[PDB]
């Protein structure tokens, strides 16, 4: 059933996943020396290319591939349109490895055919709390704690094959070459997410959406008017009213994050993320990179009163191309990023996120039910979507966890 995934060091079934009691590697121990120096073989009409994603023109080339060929729905109504500025931010965080950005071009004219990207992340991925209990009950605490130390691994994203080259087994070759490059740097695990079900997720969560511009969402068929609104003389008026938000934030002392906030934000974020089984560890430089405001990319606000930062939230922008509506070309989505609340309830913090996103012309706010996102779903009028996000590791056995035990946001 899986000619490629059956050959890789990942759990092969749910049944197998059910028998996993400790975090740890799947594959044989290996060294950099064991890994082929030469690129993985590829057909003579293609070549490997390493784009420089700090170079505008190379970012533009990858941007076009994704714009035209990246994830879309089944009815081909919307396709993600990650911006050039967003790609540079996502793919060049502190201490990234240029070699982990892998492309295929056709040798002749140099058309870009495929891409995959890895970036470093420092991740807590030791045995989860509920399994450390099981291990205590069995007298197996030492084995359960072996991999407790945060690990420097690879996060994979942006896998894409050109539409004209689909179902030709190019994706496996891209994955093998990426794994080689990562392994040549003495890194042996990766983390990735996908909507599709592959062997085998360690966690899955549904997507949730919060309408900000319902009239446009209905126009482009992102949304429909729910049946109950038909009992009203003016269904759309009632829908707009239902999703109306304040025009300015409600929390006193809300303001954009600045460089001087980085230590406080790192403190409160890392204290909060510790509570979850799987989550990132960020340095100051990583907090700066992922959270300082960046125009059209990432938006981050802190609550500061009486000279102390007590709370923050962040969101990032991913637009989508609206395929052949006559009124609109673009869907402007805000996604819930990291946050931490110490002074106010989470719903009160995130309401200000919706208010700012609406103020700035976003059409919808999206998120997965990771972190404590379920805690403000109903009050803030989010609803579940049809999509899931499944979380995977490469070369890491891991017990199934609930999505509310995952604290890694994947872009
Ligand atoms: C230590 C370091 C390790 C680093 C690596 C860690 C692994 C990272 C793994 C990648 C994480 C990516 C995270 C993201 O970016 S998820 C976003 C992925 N991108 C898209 O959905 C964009 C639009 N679609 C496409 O570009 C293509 O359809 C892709 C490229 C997705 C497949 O191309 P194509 O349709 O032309 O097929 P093929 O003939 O070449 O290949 C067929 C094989 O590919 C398996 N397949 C299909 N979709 C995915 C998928 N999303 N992840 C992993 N595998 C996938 C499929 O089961 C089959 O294998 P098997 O079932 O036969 O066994
Ligand atoms: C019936 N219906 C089905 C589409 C529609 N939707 C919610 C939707 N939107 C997708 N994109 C690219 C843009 C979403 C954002 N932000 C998508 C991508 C991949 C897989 C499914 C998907 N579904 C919701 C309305
Ligand atoms: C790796 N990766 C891929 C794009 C993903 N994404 C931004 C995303 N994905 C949606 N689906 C259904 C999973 C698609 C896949 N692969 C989605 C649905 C509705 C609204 C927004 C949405 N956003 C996020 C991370
Ligand atoms: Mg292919």
């Amino acid at each position: 059933a899986h000619a490629f995934w059956s050959t890789q060091p990942v759990p092969q079934t749910e049944d197998e996943t059910e028998k996993i009691v400790f975090a740890g590697p799947m594959d044989e121990p290996k060294t950099v020396a064991d890994i082929p120096e030469e690129p993985y073989p590829i057909a003579s009409t293609f070549e490997w290319w390493t784009p420089n994603m700090e170079a505008a023109d190379d970012i533009h080339a990858i941007y076009e591939l994704l714009r035209d060929n990246y994830v879309e729905d089944d009815d081909s109504m919307f396709r993600f349109n990650y911006s050039e500025e967003f790609l540079q931010w996502a793919l060049c965080p502190p201490n990234y490895i240029p070699d982990w950005h892998v492309a295929v071009r056709r040798k002749a004219d140099k058309k870009l055919l495929a891409f995959i990207a890895g970036v470093p992340v420092t991740l807590r991925m030791g045995t989860p709390k509920y399994m450390k209990v099981k291990a205590q009950e069995k007298g197996e605490g030492e084995e359960a704690a072996k991999y407790d130390e945060p690990r420097h691994i690879c996060e994979i994203n942006f896998l894409c094959v050109h539409k004209q080259l689909r179902e030709k087994r190019l994706a496996p070759i891209l994955i093998k070459e990426a794994t080689r490059r990562v392994n040549r740097t003495n890194v042996w695990q990766a983390v990735y997410t996908a909507g599709v079900l592959l062997p085998t997720p360690y966690a899955s969560g549904q997507y949730f959406h919060r309408s900000l511009n319902p009239e446009k969402l209905v126009e482009i068929r992102f949304s429909g008017i729910p049946a109950q609104y038909q009992k009203f003389q003016n269904p759309m008026a009632m829908l707009k009213r239902n999703y109306q938000l304040p025009s300015a934030p409600k929390n006193s002392g809300l303001r954009e994050m600045k460089p001087s906030d980085v230590p406080q934000v790192r403190r409160i974020l890392m204290n909060y993320l510790d509570s979850f089984d799987v989550g990132p560890v960020f340095s100051d430089a990583e907090i700066s990179h992922y959270l300082l405001p960046r125009d059209g990319v990432v938006f981050t606000y802190v609550v500061e009163n009486d000279k102390k930062v007590t709370d923050f939230f962040s969101f990032y922008r991913i637009p989508s191309t609206v395929i052949g509506n006559s009124n609109y070309n673009l869907l402007n989505a805000a996604y819930v990023h990291y946050y931490a609340a110490t002074s106010i309830p989470l719903h009160q913090l995130i309401l200000d996120l919706l208010i700012v996103a609406h103020s700035r012309g976003f059409d919808v706010c999206n998120m997965v039910e990771i972190l404590d996102n379920r805690s403000f779903v109903e009050q803030l009028k989010f609803g579940a979507g049809d999509g899931h996000l499944r979380y995977y590791f490469y070369n890491w056995a891991y017990p199934k966890i609930k999505p509310s035990q995952v604290a890694l946001v994947m872009l």
